[PDB]
């Protein structure tokens, strides 16, 4: 029968910081992460811009041996793991050793790398792709390299649903616990879709920001003036434990998981529906997981992409799900700093969930110069908003209409 | 307490056939799918020959424009789900579509979409890259697509977890429908790996039998002779429903699905352990879930990929679960036949599984000449074997050490 989840430990790269603390001094202070790709060169690209990792050292996690045949998405994913794991106070054990998995997710994986090999196989042949191609790619191998480091035996997958990875990951590993497959699970997403094919890709859909002469203005959810998402890398990972499990050794708890739902807009492949009917059925489903009126929501950390017609569709689902109360609660977009994160957007945005409740602040909206027509909530534009927040709410929509939210609550 | 499930509806693409009765009637009959791999120079490739589908007409599914949107691993996802709908019989309405869901999974997803946007990129820059690339590539626009289509707004994501791909999205599935957030899912997998990309990337790897010269004769698990897996293409999709659902519309059940266990080896990226202490546990955790000792399984379908590493270890790990009854049970490994469908796997395993228990016929190994060192089990070398199925386990064991096993059960 249903056991009770909480939080003991996250772990983050992203376009703000190389660990959580680092990032959320960054969201506070309304910091961007935002600025012109060096990696590459971007010139035949309508996009040239996009949230980086800045500084990763892959040698502060693992042998540059072992570094060398992994994706950057899995490097992010393990060193994002690897803080969690240690910020939980965890000891791995026979004893215990089967009762711990791992779900950390991503919405494109080795891109980079495939498209490295691609380049390999098409100028010089098949000879010269890589050995290591396929284990050092593939989307689950976050959770397969992490379980083979610390010996975790217990559940073992991975998600990829697309911009909602990181939160259908943390929501499904979250049920592994409190319906007794597991006792603690490892779970989140990890992303670097940026390679010419990611850029490329996106970019042929004219999905992205052209803001190429204010990279740090591009990302402007709910403003008027908004053109598309900002592409970002990164990781995010938590660890999930039974609450009796985290009493039991003393562990500091950040937070309860009290809901997670999905839904499916079954509308379009890409386009959000227009009244974000299946993002309000999410979010009813999660609310209903947790027990909660409505009302008890104080902070939601919206999807809030910058595309014209998701934002506006989340204004519509929140006045949906909560009528009046959508004019009392808290509801920002930390993508106006970091970015679109992708598969790892959910899992990054459950931790700074996670530091709203622990500090008592709401995150602001950076760049919502003119909230545009019917966005007229608490969107915190601009600066970050102290004020009680009990209860909080991150959104994920994504690619084939799929939606995830997350219940997060203090803990007492 | 929790819900019963069962299977009211099959779908599928193999090497065998374009339906689940060509494809069982190809595996009663000991055929072999393999073939050398036509419409692409494989000179200077080590492996030459694989699982593909024959003379697959996706218009009978698509219309012509939706199906150039999409790469094959998604035309043949929802060629099986389609199937596996219509063979249901399920009528979706406004009074029941928030109740039906998807889990469609891949492996790897559109690698053949990726090479040929790569292709273009590096021919041309990356405003010839198709604007359909991305949503037409990732491995989550089956469970987008089919939903779209049908109008399904439930549980909807997708799993990638390599070979155990198909395994894991139908268990997973079936507990959405077990604890009450879906009383339908349409789950399982699909795979097209057969580019340039993954027959070289598998074969960098030298994972890949190289028995050029016999390709029908490569698949050949537990076999003295065997030199890797063989590589496939195609889909299973499977019509889950709660069981009380399934009875109040008079729906035709094939079997029912009683147990789902997972478990991590945390031992290698590529190699299973000798003693299969793995898939031990996985299997354990299965009949676990189902309630089931191990002297009541009678049909294993077997990984059985036809590697020296793992079908030794699935030998060991049968031993130690089943100990005593080890013999009596029948093992048999239907990639003999069908060749390795990677992420699909699972899901046309699960369906040949079903169908073991309605025809109470265990499929045979074909190729099977010489039984390796201890590979002294009831293998059902070589023919079909009409015997009593009351229970039947599917495993998966895939990259990154991630198991997966399902426990199917006679209905009455
Ligand atoms: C568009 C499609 C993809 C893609 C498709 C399949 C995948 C994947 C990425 O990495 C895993 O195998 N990335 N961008
Ligand atoms: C693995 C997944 C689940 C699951 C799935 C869906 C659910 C749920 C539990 O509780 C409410 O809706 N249990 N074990």
């Amino acid at each position: 029968s249903r056991r009770r989840v909480v939080i003991t430990g996250m772990g983050m790269l992203s376009p703000l910081g190389l660990d959580v603390p680092s990032s959320w001094e960054g969201i506070l202070a309304g910091r961007s992460g935002i600025a012109p790709i060096e990696h590459m060169d971007l010139s035949a690209y309508s996009t040239r811009f996009g949230g980086s990792v800045k500084g990763f050292n892959v040698e502060e996690y693992l042998s540059a041996k072992e570094a060398r045949k992994l994706d950057l998405f899995i490097q992010y994913g393990l060193a994002a793991s690897f803080q969690a794991v240690r910020d939980s106070g965890l000891e791995v054990t026979d004893a215990n050793r089967e009762r711990i998995g791992v779900s950390m997710g991503s919405g494109i994986g080795g891109l980079t790398n495939i498209e490295n090999n691609c380049r390999s196989l098409f100028e010089q042949g098949p000879r010269r792709i890589s050995p290591f191609f396929v284990p050092g790619s593939i989307i689950n191998m976050v959770s397969g390299f992490l379980s083979i480091h610390l010996g975790l035996q217990g559940p073992n997958y991975a998600l990829t649903t697309a911009q909602t990875t990181g939160t259908h990951s943390i929501g499904m590993a979250a049920r592994n616990i409190a319906y007794g497959e597991a006792d603690v699970m490892v779970a989140g997403g990890s992303e670097m879709a940026a390679c010419g094919l990611g850029l490329g890709g996106f970019g042929a859909a004219r999905a992205l920001s052209t803001r190429n002469d204010e990279p740090t203005r591009a990302s402007r959810p709910w403003d008027r003036d908004r053109d598309g998402f900002v592409l970002s890398d990164g990781s995010g990972a938590l660890v999930l434990e039974e609450l009796e499990h985290a009493r039991a050794r003393g562990a500091r708890i950040y937070a309860e998981l009290v809901g997670f739902g999905m839904s499916g807009d079954a509308f379009h492949m890409t386009a959000p529906p227009e009244d974000g009917a299946g993002a309000a059925r999410c979010m009813k489903n999660a609310l209903r997981d947790a027990g909660l009126d409505p009302r008890q929501v104080d902070y939601i950390n919206a999807h809030g992409t910058s595309t014209p017609a998701g934002d506006i569709a989340e204004i519509a689902a929140v006045k949906s799900v909560f009528g009046e109360h959508a004019h009392a609660l808290s509801m920002s977009s930390t993508k106006s700093m970091t970015g679109h994160l992708l598969g790892a957007a959910g899992a990054v945005e459950a931790i700074f969930s996670v530091l709203a409740l622990r500090d008592q602040v709401a995150p602001p909206t950076i760049n919502l110069d003119n909230p545009d027509e019917g966005c007229d909530l608490d969107l915190v534009a601009h600066e970050a908003k102290p004020r009680k927040i009990d209860v909080a709410l991150s959104n994920s929509f994504g690619f084939g209409g799929t939606n995830g939210t997350l219940v997060f609550r203090r803990f007492a």
